[PDB]
């Protein structure tokens, strides 16, 4: 139908603007640090610990399959990087300053992409 192709027409465009964003987010990384999935040869315990691990690559192979159907969903994934980092390591570590850090200059970013999102529909 062409309610169908519209619709897809939608999703392709979020998910160009979701690009942007997510390219906008990982500069925010400049040490590279949420960039891949935690290693589980290198952190056995890590799912003891951690339910739902999440990473940057792993958000760009959901984004690039369109998997992303609204901003909530992608920002979702995106606090998960930060949460999970800041619950498995302590307030002294490199790896939690960077995820504050992250946070902190992310939140910028994602609240003009919630503007975009909604002025465009």
């Amino acid at each position: 139908s062409m309610e169908q192709v519209a619709m897809e027409l939608r999703l392709t465009e979020l998910t160009r603007l979701l690009r942007s964003v997510l390219d906008q987010l990982q500069d925010k990384d400049p040490a590279r640090i949420f960039a891949q999935p935690v290693s589980l040869k290198e952190v056995p315990d890590y799912l003891d610990h951690i339910k739902h691990p999440m990473d940057f690559a792993t958000m760009r192979k959901r984004l690039e399959a369109q998997g992303y159907k609204n901003l909530h969903e992608f920002e979702e994934d995106f606090d998960l990087i930060i949460d999970n980092c800041m619950k498995y390591n302590a307030r002294d570590t490199v790896f939690y300053r960077a995820a504050v850090r992250l946070r902190d200059q992310g939140g910028v970013v994602l609240r003009q992409a919630r503007r975009e999102v909604d002025s465009i529909g």
